[PDB]
């Protein structure tokens, strides 16, 4: 086992929420009695030597394509799972400027959709998308515009 | 297999049911569905009883969201209760509300991202609409 880093972007420049679509066999194999679920951009601390939120950035850039500093994060909780990894999320606010193995392909989530596609249960979601997405709305969303 | 997990709030001690499993984690009252043709609101009932001592009615949970652990499927629920629907290895555990947000920030603490998000679902869908 190890730790593990997951963040939740929201891009300003257009109103949505940055998360990823991935194929996991698990959901697959439960809807064959699709596959494809989407959850908060994530990543294990595989690497002996890296800050949390430098794995964070990291990821933020293989799996989204957003280049982040360290320092623009920030951090939302820290949890238990599972046999068990600690894990931490991690925030962000980031622009167009930002903006540029596995089977990801990055998602937009426009904030106004948002809590509606959290609770429709027909699109495969990970706690976390769900908790991003709540999270998000009460802490972030009315200091915004 | 599918899950449940089920989050209670007694009103009578305005704290919230959670459960304990220094390797101590702090979970919601959760269960597999586990037998054949067993509701899901159903299997909560089960759980929320062997594991918390609480009588639940099927009719008494919400559902405040479906998700995928594990990468198994779940199904999370809530419902308000009083003692008088209490009983008289795992522990129960009551969380006073007037503390709860920060219980749930302090990473010093292990908690369940199903805790967390209770707290903080229930502290902004809830509480507010509450006395």
């Amino acid at each position: 086992t190890h730790d593990s880093v997951t963040v939740l972007l929201f891009n300003s420049s257009r109103r949505s929420l940055v998360l990823v679509k991935q194929f996991r066999p698990a959901v697959y194999a439960g809807e064959v009695e699709a596959g494809v679920t989407v959850e908060l951009c994530a990543g294990l601390v595989d690497q002996p030597g890296l800050s949390l939120e430098e794995v964070a950035c990291k990821e933020a850039w293989e799996e989204c394509g957003y280049h982040l500093a360290p320092s623009d994060l920030r951090r939302v909780a820290t949890y238990w799972s599972g046999t068990g990894s600690r894990q931490t999320m991690f925030y962000t606010e980031v622009t167009d400027a930002q903006r540029s193995g596995e089977l990801i392909e990055v998602v937009h989530l426009p904030l106004e959709g948002a809590q509606a596609f959290a609770d429709d249960p027909d699109i495969p979601k990970t706690l976390g998308v769900i908790f991003g997405v709540s999270w998000f709305l009460s802490q972030v969303a009315p200091n915004l515009d």
